[PDB]
């Protein structure tokens, strides 16, 4: 009945023994493990939110779906990344049966788990996602930007270097035709300009305004990096 969630409560209380007991009780009763509270969270969602990798493992092995969406369309992988929890992300990926967990899932905003991870500045979740097959060039509908472009706009030299190291397309363009280099160049982000150029960014690429990164260059310093 409504308003009582013994399983959700057992999870938030970090009581694995009680979760175990309840999982068995729900199963024997034929009940769904992926039942929602009023916040549209499943017990598995809450296991990730509470950072309980052992409970994550238990629920997933018991049949809880890593693709169940929360109120914002987040999968369990999205939530692990939101909560900067490499251990929960690992528990999910390792415990999920093959063919059940898709890392290309887009939440309601349109982002993949990789986009979320890049935005949190957590190198650990980003690396694990890529190691497990996340599309490094995935483009969300809202922004039209790859994770690389997101990192550049966040002015995160660490995420930029990490993505490039894992084979990110340095010449991905947004809807307007601007690349990561246009962004770094127009905003005077020197360290990022250096890295992108050295990594092979195309400085002759024209956007919708017919501008190259050189043409939007903010300062004589950026300009000089771009000329070589």
């Amino acid at each position: 009945e409504d308003g009582d969630t013994p399983l959700h409560i057992a999870v938030v209380q970090g009581n694995l023994p009680a979760v175990h007991r309840l999982v068995n009780l729900f199963q024997q009763g034929g009940r769904e493990l992926d039942i929602y509270n009023n916040l549209r969270q499943t017990p598995l969602h809450l296991a990730v939110i509470t950072t309980l990798p052992s409970v994550v493992r238990l629920l997933v092995t018991a049949g809880a779906s890593p693709m169940a969406l929360d109120r914002h369309g987040q999968t369990a992988a999205h939530l692990a990344c939101e909560h900067r929890s490499p251990t929960c992300l690992r528990a999910l990926l390792d415990s999920a049966a093959p063919g059940t967990l898709d890392l290309e899932a887009r939440n309601y905003d349109g982002l993949t788990a990789l986009h979320v991870a890049v935005n949190t500045e957590c190198q650990e979740t980003v690396q694990l996602l890529l190691e497990r097959g996340a599309d490094i060039d995935a483009v969300d509908i809202k922004s039209g930007r790859s994770p690389l472009i997101h990192a550049v706009e966040n002015n995160s030299l660490s995420m930029v270097q990490l993505l490039l190291q894992h084979g990110a397309n340095v010449n991905a363009q947004m809807y307007s035709g601007s690349s990561a280099l246009h962004s770094a160049s127009g905003r005077g982000l020197l360290p990022l300009v250096r890295t992108l150029v050295r990594s092979g960014a195309d400085s002759s690429l024209k956007n919708c305004h017919n501008d190259t990164p050189l043409m939007v260059a903010r300062s004589r310093r950026v300009i000089d990096i771009l000329r070589g």
